[PDB]
């Protein structure tokens, strides 16, 4: 299954941008978020560990980004963690002198016997996720701009 999450921020697209690559700058504005390292960066790509917390329990996982300087997007994949798949686009649109953010993430997360029957949860679980990654974005790029 897939959740998106768009949302305006009053900046630049390349300033959004850039203040989205530096992930370790950008962790403290994600309140959903307990861990994020920078463990690889390399040309244009990194590799980040995330935990994250839903719920209570905490979700792990490592995560690559591909990052796309000349037209600000990025592209992201983990290849192992909690999530059988976790992958997607973060994009930066031109919205004014602003930025249209759009963040598309498609995971899979297998659960012993409660999977189908949680799924809707789940689901809106990671729309809160992806949303509330883009309003603390929002929130970097406020205090960035100082």
């Amino acid at each position: 299954p897939e959740v998106r999450a768009e949302r305006y921020i009053p900046a630049p697209p390349e300033r959004v941008y850039r203040l989205a690559k530096d992930l370790e700058g950008l962790k403290p504005y994600l309140k959903e978020v307990e861990s994020l390292e920078v463990v690889a960066r390399e040309g244009a790509r990194t590799r980040s560990r995330w935990v994250a917390v839903a719920m209570g329990k905490k979700v792990r996982w490592l995560e690559e980004e591909e990052w796309d300087d000349e037209n600000l997007r990025n592209r992201f994949f983990s290849p192992e963690g909690d999530f059988d798949r976790y992958e997607g686009t973060w994009v930066f649109l031109p919205e004014g002198e602003g930025t249209r953010v759009v963040l598309t993430l498609t995971y899979e997360l297998t659960i012993p016997i409660f999977g189908g029957l949680l799924r809707k949860l789940v689901q809106k679980l990671m729309q809160e996720n992806v949303e509330s990654l883009l309003k603390g974005l929002e929130e970097r790029v406020l205090a960035a701009s100082s």
